[PDB]
């Protein structure tokens, strides 16, 4: 008569206080997490971007986990952002916690094909840094002269990115608490090589159908078991989950 | 200081007597339920089968709502099934619910174009529905003849299925609890026709990376909005949700 199921429910309310012990970053170490949304049949997109299905809590979640991060990663396909938004609150935790006053913002590219004309190099604080190979570092560093950093990332391969040295650049530069949101080829070799330290994923309820992509997209297959540390959720039957790798 | 979101943690500890009270059909009128499993990156597969991911509980889920359903729906894809299983007790259960003592199996094909040798033909207790084409039903009915009961489930085109005809013939039979397994072809038809009247979802604490597809596939695109009914758990991180249509 016994099973291995519990059933879940709401033990505690959330304050805006509370919720940063719950996504805090380890003390020590490189830490890269991911944060997505995705629909109950496992699409990422809704009309192109993941912006329509948002959940009440999103926000909360979305800008706590901007606000905790040294830098956000994202890949090119997606940047076409602006430079990250913090508010006068956001700025104050951040000194409080010793991090700049916002986040950097990394741009990953195999090719370094960035124009000069990007918002992510115009409507910003900080120059952002770009993340590309040893074979198109030094070109990409001269077209982007006085708009971003460049930074090269490749491991016994020029021509390509090695995700494990992406995030030990970053670790070099004093960024270890890393936090990307997209887009899908970026979190696909994320996971592709097995550097993927945490997913925090926000299961929106709704179906959407067969044609949307997945969060994840690329050749990749992987098995890499995780442990649930948290579900939250909110009165619209929103999941907001952290996965932590096992 | 205050935010919509709350922590979930385990409440009771479920029996298997109480599981049923939690995936009980209505008392009345015909009802649609899909159960699939995908992992947290919305992949349904893992070396082109879902077998590998299934959590402790989902034995527990899976089996159950078997034994709860009149007809269990599966599209041909994912028969390449045989007769489902039901142990002793299953029987018992059904029965004193007033159902026949195994489900039935019914397997929907455009085409009609089923082979006479299959084991959803051969290594079954019962003759299974063919659900297809008023195009190709009689041609079907003849090729099948002693193996299957062929029925035609066409809406305005005689040369496709219309899902909710295809809901209405079951019901017409007596079938009106409904299950389907399987595969993405089919849950996309029944997402895009919007006949889906609820998703148990058991969310596998992996990620696979790109590779897979998700549990729908095809075509449509919907924005159909569910409520959350429930999340169970078990200790090994497994989330066994149920999502029912607003
Ligand atoms: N559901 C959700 O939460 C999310 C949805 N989205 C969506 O992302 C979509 C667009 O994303 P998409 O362009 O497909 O994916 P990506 O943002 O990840 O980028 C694809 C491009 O980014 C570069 N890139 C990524 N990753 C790597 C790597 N390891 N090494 C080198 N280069 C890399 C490549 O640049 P290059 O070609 O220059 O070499 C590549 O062409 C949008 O539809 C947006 O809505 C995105 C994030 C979150
Ligand atoms: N993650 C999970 O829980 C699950 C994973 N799986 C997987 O399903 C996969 C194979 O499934 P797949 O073949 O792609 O998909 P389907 O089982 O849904 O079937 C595709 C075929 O089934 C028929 N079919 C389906 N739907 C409809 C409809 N509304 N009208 C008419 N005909 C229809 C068609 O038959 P025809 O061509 O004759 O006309 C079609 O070619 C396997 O990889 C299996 O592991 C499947 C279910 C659960």
């Amino acid at each position: 008569a016994d099973t291995p199921l519990r059933l879940l429910s709401s033990v505690h309310y959330l304050t805006d206080g509370e919720l940063p012990q719950l996504y805090d970053y380890p003390d020590d170490g490189t830490w890269l997490r991911a944060n997505f949304i995705s629909s109950l049949d496992g699409g990422a997109t809704v009309d192109g971007t993941s912006g329509a299905m948002a959940g009440p809590g999103d926000r909360f979640v979305f800008n706590l986990l901007r606000e905790l991060a040294d830098v956000i990663v994202v890949g090119v396909g997606t940047v076409r952002y602006s430079g990250v938004r913090m508010g006068v609150v956001q700025r104050q935790h951040r000194q409080a916690r010793g991090q700049s006053e916002v986040p950097q913002l990394a741009i990953v590219t195999r090719s370094g094909r960035l124009d000069r004309d990007m918002a992510v190099f115009t409507r910003t604080e900080m120059a952002p840094l770009v993340l590309t190979t040893t074979a198109v570092a030094d070109d990409t560093r001269q077209r982007l002269a006085g708009l971003a950093e460049v930074i090269a990332c490749s491991g016994d391969d020029p021509g390509t990115v090695d995700e494990a040295v992406l995030v030990s650049q970053l670790a070099a530069r004093g960024l270890r608490r890393i936090l990307t949101e997209g887009g899908p080829t970026l979190l696909g070799t994320f996971v592709e090589r097995d550097v993927l330290d945490e997913l925090c994923l926000t299961i929106a309820p709704y179906v959407v159908g067969g044609l949307a992509r997945r969060i994840v997209t690329g050749p990749g297959q992987v098995l890499t078991r995780m442990r649930c540390a948290h579900v939250l959720t909110d009165d619209s039957g929103y999941l907001y989950t952290r996965y932590v790798k096992t």
